[PDB]
């Protein structure tokens, strides 16, 4: 079902609606141009940037699951039409690791990097770090997988040892890590994306409870489990075949319209909690946007948000003439970053009670943007063409225009209005306000 180069195209109407618990599906010419290489334009530095893959239901969701899986099957008396497999329903799940379908997604992402950037990836070993998360350091040992794997079936690769994940960054309250949040104690207080998706969970839920409670005479269901069984839909799916060949019975529970919903649930918490709509959201993403700027330029850091002083000075750690680095990171900072970097100034504020899909907000969701092994790349480029090196952006293969500088038609900009154009972040925004 899923590919290297599309990613997952099964039963696509529904599983490119579950907001980061999607599987990763390219977004290619949606909304966007080609994502093919210019013509007379060589790379010559790749900077990619990636979740892992799908997993189980983290620990207390995994409880929480089992736990109405379980009280459903205890009080029904019947099991009514679409709801008629949890007669036999066995809860099986494990929690919070890869599945085996989300390590096969890592393997070909690392696969699908060496094929697009095959002409530099031949004669170079990236530089790689992860955030110090068990998921992400596994995510990033299948991506070396992959990558190996294509590089050394390449008559043509000249440098073929493999790369080692070289810098493990800590999670916590006090380590400034700029793959993950943690340092910024006002940001860790706040409860407003929880808040509004809340609210929407109350407006959409009610009618799909009572639908739901009246397939299963006996039970009585919330708006929370409206939100569980939706939640079942791909987790059993990514679990159930190594592979998710098997659409879950969870998800003919609920109707196009209704995955829609769900689907803007999910983008409504990231945008509140992590991007734009939280007023300290993007702040988490300036110490990786800085990050970038000192490796697109090749010069040093300038930052005094999550980075860390003594990391961005070693070559060891922060190397800045590498051509290709590649970050294993977590969906909340990756929307951070993003809205850090401007890439999506055309998203208005998200209705935090009314349905806007990922074109009518210039393709923000979370599907779109964080699925289970989500990617970026931002591309240096030397053209024969033009002569200043140009950047482009790339989120799961939509080229995402840069704003703060004029784009092209390619959505590429001269890479020095790129990095003015970032203002905002070289600036440090509002990050005094952590305090
Ligand atoms: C910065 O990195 C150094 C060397 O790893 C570490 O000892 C120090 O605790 C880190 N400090 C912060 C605040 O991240
Ligand atoms: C949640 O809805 C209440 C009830 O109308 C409203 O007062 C509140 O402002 C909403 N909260 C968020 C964070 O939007
Ligand atoms: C860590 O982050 C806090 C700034 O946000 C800062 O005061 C401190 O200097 C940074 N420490 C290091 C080692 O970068
Ligand atoms: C995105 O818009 C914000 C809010 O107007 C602005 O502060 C920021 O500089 C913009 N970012 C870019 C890269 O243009």
């Amino acid at each position: 079902c899923d590919t290297v180069d599309l990613g997952y195209q099964c039963s696509p109407a529904t599983s490119h609606l579950w907001g980061q618990y999607s599987p990763f599906f390219s977004l290619e010419d949606e909304l966007s141009v080609s994502s093919k290489l210019p013509k007379d334009c060589r790379i010559t530095l790749v900077q990619v940037l990636s979740r892992h893959g799908a997993r189980y239901p983290t620990s207390s969701k995994s409880k929480k699951y089992k736990k109405l899986v379980t009280a459903i099957q205890a009080n029904a008396t019947d099991f009514k039409g679409k709801f008629a497999f949890l007669k036999t329903y066995n809860y099986t799940l494990g929690a919070d690791d890869l599945t085996p379908f989300g390590e096969q997604q890592l393997v070909n992402s690392g696969i699908k990097f060496y094929q697009r950037y095959k002409a530099l990836a031949r004669s170079v070993v990236p530089f790689i770090r992860a955030s110090g998360s068990d998921r992400v350091i596994a995510s990033g040992e299948k991506f070396i997988e992959g990558f190996q794997q294509a590089k050394l079936a390449d008559p043509g690769a000249t440098n073929r040892a493999a790369p080692a994940i070289s810098v493990i960054i800590p999670e916590s309250e006090t380590f400034n890590n700029t793959l993950d949040h943690g340092v910024c104690t006002k940001f860790e207080a706040s409860q407003l994306g929880d808040e509004v998706a809340a609210n929407f969970t109350a407006l959409f839920a009610p009618d799909i409870r009572a639908r739901a409670e009246k397939h299963l005479p006996g039970v009585t269901l919330t708006d929370e489990d409206v939100v569980s069984l939706m939640d079942m839909c791909s987790f059993d799916t990514v679990a159930r075949t190594s592979d998710a060949s098997q659409l879950s019975p969870f998800c003919q529970l609920f109707t196009h319209n209704e995955w829609k919903k769900y689907n803007y649930l999910q983008s409504l918490g990231k945008y509140y909690g992590y991007g734009a709509g939280n007023p300290l959201g993007p702040a988490q993403g300036i110490g990786f946007t800085n990050e970038l700027i000192a490796r697109l330029t090749r010069s040093p850091v300038q930052d005094h948000t999550s980075t860390n002083s003594t990391l961005v000075s070693n070559p060891a750690t922060f190397p800045l003439n590498a051509t290709m680095y590649v970050d294993f990171s977590h969906d909340n900072s990756m929307v951070s970053i993003f809205f850090a970097l401007g890439l999506y100034n055309g998203t208005e504020p998200l209705s935090r009670t009314s349905v806007e899909s990922a074109k009518e907000l210039d393709g923000y969701s979370a599907s779109w943007v964080v699925p289970f092994g989500a990617r970026a790349y931002f591309e240096t480029m030397q053209c024969k063409s033009e002569k200043e090196p140009l950047v482009r952006a790339l989120i799961n293969d939509r080229v995402v225009p840069l704003h703060g500088c004029d784009v092209d038609k390619l959505g590429r900009c001269k890479l020095n209005d790129f990095v003015k154009g970032l203002s905002w972040a070289r600036s440090g925004g509002n990050w005094g306000e952590c305090f």
